[PDB]
């Protein structure tokens, strides 16, 4: 067998994070990435897991996530790095019987755990699996640019926010129909702000954090990279419209509800009736 | 003989769609290109078409395009990933001899499909090939962030749209002498957007489709990426002058009328007009 | 024995000056890098070393630096480069028994010599080392673009700079909660700015040096490109911000309070007051 | 005998074009550079050389350069192709002893010429060689983007230009203390504008073409990219302050002054005066 590595679940988390650090949305150790395998994923490699794996206890239970598992990345390490040292910045933990907590199976070595913001990870694959059939297996946060900078600019209101969001790019409205929730500003790294973006993952695909980030869910790495991508493209376009004084013109409620008919998707009331 | 994956074409395109999404253009499955092929680029490479190439029909008789081959981007494929597999994210169709619609002969492995913007590709190649007496060859689509911005705050008229682009770089008047069409916002992925953007392409070798991106036309795939290069390079010098006030100066209709002059280029009568 | 250039310390080097050339944070011979080492790092390359060694004085006595090695980058070398040619940018420095003067043991061929703002590293290597018990061993400077662009349109003092810095991204309290200094403008490459910038890293891990750039100090060579990093992405959303037209919500003192409570770092007192 | 393409001169050619085409600086064909080179640099690669080279007429004589080689940039190549085919996107060509002409030894593929702005180089090489005691050997042009945004928002003069370069980056007055000389806007690719350029390098190793780009001169070509990349970093640390509504503070003329006897350099003075 080949090694773990050269998997395709490994070298996708190597082509994200690394993605991720060239565009910007990534100093020093700034966001995370968790993706939901199955067994059969991991199966195959068991020879290259830890002799010894290391149990370390869930922030609260998650019985939702029994025996499943994850690859993730490693608490205070760099985007930048993965690349370099794939087992030092990522690893696999498996989820035990009863979701009390996860055993490492490969990677984070020296003595490395995973992200601190492993419950807002995890709560929001929870919320995404019920709200998507099983569908979505990736939460992503990273501290996107240009949609932080809009954070201070805009209403932090979920349907102003994404009204903006899907004026700024045409296809917005259709990679994002959901559009894009809004929470208060929080407290990094607690249960509450973990949980607090679970509950807007019930409604929505994409989580703001003001002043700090942004949250993506998606069924691959691929798919939630090109998600949050997509909305900070448009808020890149924003940011330029908004410093050249502002929209003289824009996509309209009516090329919103064509856009939505054509493309079979159903766009967040709230936005739409702005 | 060798892979087509090493072939001019199959590389051109990997070179193309990997440095548009370098420069931010292609994010997520954002953007499109096809270029006009002859029999003899692809015979010599037969052993690698598929034992069974797939038909499918064009949306409308293009029977300019009778046996003609092409090598085209797949539906929701990301340019970033071409480079990482060329056959799973473009494709080799050659149109039947009624122009009825196409064998899929390489490539789109995994019952992919062209870019679902094959209406405006096509038809734009059309009245390329009469505009130009089949000179050019390459239809590009891309978001040009800039571009795209621009869309919000000037006039989206094509004279206005042109004498702007000119004033940012002096080069741009002799790139696109025949200025920039500017079509109104309309449905993408229809024949109606494909249709409105090919009549556009019998005046101007470029077309705006506001609050979204380009489409540029050329005889290779360096000259058409060049040319949208062109104009999105003084969009992005426009962004920052009206972001700083606003111009204080600028290339007058005088030095515009000069430099067609000393290279020979008949520049759009309306812009210059203005 | 592996060349030294394949050391853990060069390669670290060329790692941390090519990233920060990419950045756009080194055009020409823009900022300058240095490493303190123990004895055992270089003693295993010592037939690598010159053998006529050329000695140097320092600037002034530094007794606390006797017996101690450094990498450095050389003056008028481009951060570009080091990549290319390891042993003609960097070089390694071993400071006499006295502090009164090092030899070249490594590198800077042709006559280089170390960076002309050797004041301000070795100084500042002095004042954090007693500062953090002897765990900081790198000074790094460069001219980190929208850090340097805020000295022109904010108050340049310490409790106002580090107070916008700490709003323009969350994590940015946690990564320097002990702020960032502002000096007035100085003369480069004396003693005094020097001097000043070492008085400064008593109280501080960043030091900005207005209309120029910024110094950073830390444990390792990531962790002190990560903490530059991160003031220069908060940086960067403030200028967006500031373009838009200014904050209309922000981080607030309750806020940062809490964070800082959170994370059990004390929080610089007058940028907190404001 | 290795091949020409793996000479200093070729690869330094491939270096300074790639990462200009990085820097955003060369779209489509903008941009040519010329090196000046001495005939043992290439006689050792004559078998590399073209069967019959082809005589191309210099615009005017230039006595000066008989018998002179160099290395230079084709008309209407791409810099970002000059890494894929050295020959194809560039050329050495040789004056003849009349200064009339050269031939073209290698390079220029078929039937390429020499860059379109020949006269501008070429003339700039004769006035920079009696300006330096034949130091400079290099002349570069390329679209510097924030140069290009500020000469449509700064007054198109030197001194006043100079002095705005000099405040945006405190290295400036060292690195160009004869400022930077900006001509009226011109017709491209003309004697007229090549002499002008020539003239004013007689004074500046910087000059300014309003609305298009910049022209450096300098003893490698290291050094001249990084004279440009300086002033254009600058210039971008301008175009962020301006968008943010202007300086609140900036260099004096007082620490101009002390700037430039710290480093032994004499600022252009009517910039100081300002
Ligand atoms: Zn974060
Ligand atoms: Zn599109
Ligand atoms: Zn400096
Ligand atoms: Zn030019």
């Amino acid at each position: 067998m080949q090694n773990i590595t050269q998997s395709w679940f490994v070298q996708g988390m190597i082509k994200a994070t690394t993605d991720a650090w060239l565009k910007g949305w990534d100093e020093r150790n700034g966001g995370n990435l968790t993706l939901r395998l199955d067994d059969a994923d991991i199966a195959p490699y068991h020879d290259n897991f830890h002799q010894q794996p290391r149990y370390i206890p869930l922030s609260q239970p998650m019985p939702l996530l029994a025996n499943t598992p994850f690859i993730v990345t490693g608490s205070g390490k760099f985007f930048r790095n993965v690349q370099l040292d794939p087992a030092f910045n990522l690893g696999i933990v498996k989820v035990d019987s009863d979701g009390a907590g996860y055993h490492i199976l490969w990677g984070l070595t020296n003595e490395a755990v995973p992200t601190s913001e492993l419950p807002a990870h995890f709560l929001s694959h929870c919320e995404r699996i019920k709200a998507t059939n099983g569908k979505d297996r990736v939460i992503m946060h990273c501290h996107a640019t240009n949609l932080i900078a809009l954070t201070y600019v805009l209403e932090n209101d979920t349907a102003v926010f994404t009204r903006q969001l899907w004026e700024g790019s045409t296809e917005c409205l259709v990679v994002f129909p959901d559009g894009v929730g809004i929470l208060p500003w929080m407290v990094p790294g607690t249960d509450a702000i973990g949980q607090a973006t679970a509950q807007e993952m019930q409604k929505h695909s994409l989580v703001l954090w003001p002043f700090h980030g942004v949250f993506g869910s998606g069924p691959t790495l691929d798919e939630t990279f090109g998600l949050i991508d997509t909305a900070e493209k448009s808020a890149q376009v924003l940011v330029k419209v908004y410093s050249m004084g502002g929209m003289k013109q824009t996509i309209s409620r009516e090329e919103l509800i064509a856009l939505g008919k054509r493309f079979g998707v159903t766009p967040l009331a709230s936005a739409l009736a702005l």
